[PDB]
């Protein structure tokens, strides 16, 4: 029942309830004549909401508003980018223009502005060392260190159960490495097996791009990585 890459045209955004106050947000973008998706969170604050991530670019991420406010009719007040890739910060100058206060760690920050992509507005503090964690309302946030990019963070909802990787960690179905250019290949295993002793207790858990699963999902990208690396 989770909408696949191919039930989606480009510019469209579906939204599937995880848990209770919990979703996911699914959209799709074209590359290279190929069309891939892209998931983030959404998590209930009370009576406003907490974004994860952008739906992967300008239009995307109107559409994602406009679906939220129909489907779920709470305001979106605080967003974070889990890292500096378009899949997460493009569509933050929209977020902004709409109201909503845009976070990110300050390597996220500085990689963003290198890069040429959007910019969160606010800075995350505590998030600059492997293994640490913060609490940004209703979810914690963790840094396992580099592994899809330098400035990967995790986000965790305690009430649900539920682990969001983005795309530190990989669905099931995807077999070789997906966009490495910014990677840690030497950290990445090194970095999964912090979020596997942080989050033991993990129900569900969502990648960056994907079909959601359990915990399986970090060994199987551990595996990915390491085929990869030897390559
Ligand atoms: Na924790
Ligand atoms: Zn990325
Ligand atoms: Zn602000
Ligand atoms: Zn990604």
């Amino acid at each position: 029942e989770y909408p696949t890459v191919s039930e989606i045209p480009v510019g469209e955004v579906r939204l599937y309830q995880i848990a209770d106050g919990v979703w996911s947000h699914i959209a799709t973008q074209s590359f290279d004549g190929a069309v891939y998706p892209s998931n983030g969170l959404i998590v209930r604050d009370g009576d406003e909401l907490l974004l994860i991530d952008t739906a992967w670019g300008a239009k995307n991420t109107a559409a994602l508003l406009a679906e939220i406010e129909k489907q779920i009719g709470l305001p979106v007040t605080r967003a974070v980018s889990t890292h500096f890739h378009d899949d997460r910060v493009g569509g933050v100058d929209v977020l902004r223009a709409a109201g909503v206060a845009t976070y990110a760690s300050p390597s996220t920050r500085r990689l963003a502005e290198v890069e040429g992509n959007e910019i969160p507005t606010h800075s995350l503090e505590g998030l600059s060392s492997s293994g640490d964690a913060v609490r940004f309302g209703p979810v914690e946030l963790f840094y396992p260190g580099a592994a899809h990019s330098t400035d990967n963070l995790v986000v965790y909802v305690p009430s649900a159960s539920v682990l969001y990787g983005g795309c530190a960690i990989y669905e099931l179905s995807r077999t070789s490495a997906g966009n490495v250019a910014d990677a840690d290949l030497a950290e990445w295993p090194t970095s999964i097996e912090r979020i596997q002793q942080h989050y033991p207790e993990a129900q569900f858990v969502i990648p960056g791009h994907g079909l959601p699963g359990g915990l399986d999902l970090l060994k199987h990208t551990t595996n990915v990585v390491k085929a990869h690396t030897n390559r």
